[PDB]
């Protein structure tokens, strides 16, 4: 599957919830999910090598990692962590993430490409965060 191209978000669904469940100030939640709302999105792939580039107004993250193998990147509340990305199937790629440093809710996030858009999920403990993209 290729999961490369330049992406816009259809759908949001318990961001804020999500950033509740990471303990983020009312505040910055108030800033965050307003960023978090029109959400530019790059990513090269070659293989199991994915480049992705997350850009909003306050905020771009630029994560590069080779599926199977471990690599740094941080959690959705900022905390620097250590994520693993893997095949669950075909076209879905899940991420466990542990924390370097500290404690906090178990996190991860999968990517999946399904007809033709990308669902991206974040999990926080119980607390599921799903977002649509749709190739701009
Ligand atoms: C205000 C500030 C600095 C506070 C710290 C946290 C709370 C860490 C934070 C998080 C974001 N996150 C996003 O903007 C974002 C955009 C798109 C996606 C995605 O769909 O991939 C995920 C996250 C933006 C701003 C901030």
């Amino acid at each position: 599957p290729n999961f490369a191209g330049t992406w816009k978000m259809r759908s949001s669904e318990n961001f804020d919830e999500l950033l509740k469940a990471l303990g983020v100030n009312a505040m910055l939640r108030k800033v965050a999910v307003a960023a978090a709302s029109k959400p530019h999105v790059e990513i090269r792939q070659d293989g199991d090598q994915f480049y992705i580039k997350t850009s909003t107004t306050v905020r771009t993250t630029e994560i590069n990692f080779k599926v199977g193998e471990g690599f740094e990147e941080e959690t959705v509340d900022g905390r620097k962590c250590r994520s693993l990305p893997t095949w669950e199937n075909e076209n879905k790629i899940h991420c466990t993430q542990t924390l370097l440093e500290g404690d906090g809710p178990k996190t991860y996030w999968t990517r999946e490409l399904a007809n033709d858009e990308l669902i991206l999920t974040f999990g926080a403990d119980d607390v599921v965060c799903t977002r649509i993209y749709v190739r701009e």
